[PDB]
């Protein structure tokens, strides 16, 4: 089905933009991310049998929890997509060709549960994985896919070349790990603001990516007010059913993981904006120029949230409950 589709032509250039909401086309997802593929490294970078087999398997192995699910996978990869288009020759096409497929499959299998709550509860994931817990199985169940017959979109690539982009994409969901992302972005700043940056020392380059994982992994912070009103009510509907399985365990959780805490979401948006957001993408400007309408969104959504804090404004749009 996946390959008989044709992506209307309204979409052509709102696609291209980073504010895009992809929210409203839920049939045609599969479909914009073979678009996507297509525009950012050609009709021919990737066998379209093949392609729409692993995309259509990715979109299986996605749970059916509030936030990190199916949609998500897809609204980072469009983030992904965008900022590709606005700085095409920085990444060679090994890069654009993982980076997209990183982001379609950075949270697969997501159970809904936090790093520290299945280190706590001693999960067989944690186990098996010390740090960076759901991130390291991310990647493994990528590999699983790629293995599957019919599925290995890279088996036309060299060995030198497929060891190279399975490493770009093992990097890539690793970074994904918000725990990991402080140190990164306090890394590029200092390598930025004295001027040794240097888009050609490969470590340098691990941690751009790194930050564009990040920047692409909490885009709904960039979208129009209303999208990321809507989003945030699926990300602390996911907080608040982890909180939930705590409280039937006996222990209280932190705040942001309680749902009798609704009133400290807008400070508790606004301290999260403050620390992570506006960083990620002040630093992401500096590093890619183009990418600078992400900041520009970010700003307008954090003085929405100030905004809510002071009592000038008020979840879902709608007259009844
Ligand atoms: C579900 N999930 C999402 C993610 C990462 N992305 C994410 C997390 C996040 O945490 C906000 C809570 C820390 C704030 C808090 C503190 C105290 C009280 C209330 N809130 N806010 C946002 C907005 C856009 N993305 N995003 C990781 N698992
Ligand atoms: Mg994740
Ligand atoms: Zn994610």
């Amino acid at each position: 089905g996946l390959m008989q589709f044709t992506l209307p032509v309204r979409l052509c250039k709102e696609i291209e933009l980073f504010h895009f909401d992809i929210g409203p086309f839920e049939n045609m997802w599969p479909g914009i991310f073979v678009y996507m593929v297509h525009r950012s490294c050609g009709t021919s970078c990737f066998e379209l049998e093949k392609l729409c087999r692993f995309i259509m398997s990715v979109k299986k192995n996605y749970r059916r929890v509030p936030y990190h699910n199916w949609k998500h996978a897809v609204t980072v990869a469009h983030c992904m997509y965008a900022i590709l288009q606005n700085n095409h020759t920085l990444f060679t096409d090994l890069e654009r060709k993982g980076l997209l497929i990183a982001c379609l499959c950075h949270d697969l299998d997501h159970r809904g549960f936090s790093n520290s709550y299945l280190q706590k509860f001693d999960h067989p994931l944690a186990a098996l994985y010390s740090t960076s817990t759901m991130e390291q199985h991310h990647f493994s169940q990528t590999v699983s896919i790629l293995q599957l017959e019919g599925h290995n979109i890279f088996s036309t690539l060299s060995s030198s070349e497929y060891e190279q982009v399975l490493e770009i994409i093992r990097k890539a969901i690793i970074a994904t790990d918000l725990a990991l992302y402080f140190g990164n972005r306090k890394q590029l700043e200092e390598m930025y603001q004295t001027g040794s940056l240097n888009l050609n020392n490969q470590s340098h380059r691990d941690r751009v990516i790194g930050l564009m994982m990040t920047a692409c992994d909490l885009c709904s912070v960039t979208k129009l007010w209303p999208v990321t009103k809507l989003t945030a009510n699926d990300i602390y509907a996911e907080f608040w059913a982890e909180g939930d399985e705590m409280k039937k365990l006996g222990i209280q959780p932190i705040p942001m993981m309680d749902r009798d805490k609704k009133d400290e979401v807008p400070q508790g948006q606004l301290g999260f904006y403050n620390a992570v957001a506006i960083p990620c993408y002040t630093t992401l400007t500096q590093i890619l120029p183009p990418t600078e309408p992400l900041l520009k969104a970010c700003r307008d959504n954090l003085s929405q949230w100030e905004k809510v804090i002071r009592g000038e404004e008020t979840w879902i749009s709608s007259p009844s409950v």
